[PDB]
């Protein structure tokens, strides 16, 4: 395992503001692209502030479709739920997060990411592969609104892999007023061989706001997000 002498482990690494670096390499129907992101996370408040840039030119998919792929260790876990925080418990060695995201009546993304500390920086390194998309559909045809809605993300233990399974749905807004469903199937597994916290069933409550940097001429996304764990509740 880790050196114990190690000063901070698991949740101890998140008591303050932590710098975040995100790196994504993607290929959707052979459209290749890369995204980098930077900012900070303050788990005490469940607060994420991040700016992402497409480093290869124009992003060939809508930015909103990448939000879930682009650090659940920054969730605010209530003190009364702290024993259910898998994500921080896996740190600093980290965890692998894998998803399949099914876009209804369109293609799918498959993603694999490793989330771990490199010194003081929490790093999310991702590979994304998309296939079976319609060239003129809502994704490759860029028919989605640049916005986001609030969601619950449902977490349960996966004892076989010493990890968790996560499931949720995102409904992106199409420019004609309709909805593009993106059904998310997710699993996380620790990278290290030490103990992790395997949670009871619960959820994370997300709020997300997308904006633009008026001084940024590259294709980019500014993201402000708040994340709180809930769903496990006589004192009063
Ligand atoms: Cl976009
Ligand atoms: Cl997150
Ligand atoms: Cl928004």
């Amino acid at each position: 395992g880790i050196d114990p002498f190690t000063v901070s482990k698991g949740e101890e690494l998140f008591t303050g503001v932590v710098p975040i670096l995100v790196e994504l390499d993607g290929d959707v129907n052979g459209h290749k692209f890369s995204v980098s992101g930077e900012g900070e996370g303050d788990a005490t408040y469940g607060k994420l502030t991040l700016k992402f840039i497409c480093t290869t030119g124009k992003l060939p998919v809508p930015w909103p479709t990448l939000v879930t792929t682009l650090v659940q260790c920054f969730s605010r876990y209530p003190d009364h739920m702290k024993q259910h925080d898998f994500f921080k418990s896996a740190m600093p060695e980290g965890y692998v997060q894998e998803r399949t995201i099914f876009f209804k009546d369109d293609g799918n993304y498959k993603t694999r990411a490793e989330v771990k500390f490199e010194g003081d920086t929490l790093v999310n390194r991702i590979e994304l592969k998309g296939i079976d998309f319609k060239e003129d559909g809502n994704i490759l045809g860029h028919k989605l609104e640049y916005n986001y809605n609030s969601h619950n993300v449902y977490i349960m233990a996966d004892k076989q892999k010493n990890g968790i399974k996560v499931n949720f749905k995102i409904r992106h807004n199409i420019e004609d007023g309709s909805v593009q469903l993106a059904d998310h199937y997710q699993q996380n597994t620790p990278i290290g061989d030490g103990p992790v916290l395997l949670p009871d069933n619960h959820y994370l409550s997300y709020q997300s706001a997308l904006s633009k940097d008026p001084n940024e001429k590259r294709d980019h996304m500014v993201l402000l997000e708040f994340v709180t764990a809930a769903g496990i509740t006589e004192l009063y």
